[PDB]
């Protein structure tokens, strides 16, 4: 497997961690990219299509939509060995999220909502998952992600009131398929 590299190709689905502040969960394509420095630690690069969330709160219910790009980077330890056809792994990093097209709705501006934007955000990323390696050429792939995504959101209220922060600090699930590359 040192050598190696692999495309995983599935589903990320991104739950956002904690009157009423929700925050809805998004489930976009997930994409990820890694190559074997060894035959048991992994580079991994996570990459998705942009995610869509809602904003809002009980009374008023949604009240904005934004978007984010998660793109992170991974150094992994896959168990077992390169001929294991079960490899759990885990893996630490740093992930970089950028907000974008973000607006409030007609009920955000009924309320006085305007100006709507979130400020990039940089922090830790942890990792645990399972390959199960089919052939020299196929698998199967479950991720659990953990990360660190603190921002603050800006914008007007009637006035300017524009600085509040937001704690995503979400867990990502990924399901997928990866063919790998000798």
């Amino acid at each position: 497997e040192a050598g190696e590299f692999f495309m995983r190709a599935g589903s990320a689905t991104v739950r956002p961690t904690e009157g009423g502040f929700s925050v809805t969960n998004n489930t976009q394509l997930g994409l990820t990219f890694t190559y074997m420095a060894t035959d048991n630690i992994g580079v991994e690069l996570l990459a998705a299509t942009p995610f869509r969330h809602k904003i809002g709160t009980r009374a008023t219910g949604d009240i904005a939509t934004v978007h984010h790009l998660p793109p992170t980077l991974m150094a992994q330890w896959y168990f077992g060995d390169a001929s294991s056809k079960f490899r759990p792994y885990v893996g630490a990093g740093i992930n970089y999220t950028t907000f974008f097209d973000n607006g409030f709705n007609d009920h955000g501006k009924e309320a006085g909502l305007s100006d709507l934007s979130l400020k990039d955000s940089w922090g830790a990323a942890g990792q645990v998952g399972v390959d199960y390696l089919i052939n020299r050429d196929w698998l199967v792939n479950m991720s659990v992600w953990y990360m660190d995504i603190d921002t603050t959101a800006n914008y007007k209220l009637g006035g300017a009131q524009q600085h509040d922060s937001v704690r995503l600090d979400p867990w990502v699930f990924m399901f997928s398929a990866g063919y790998r590359f000798h």
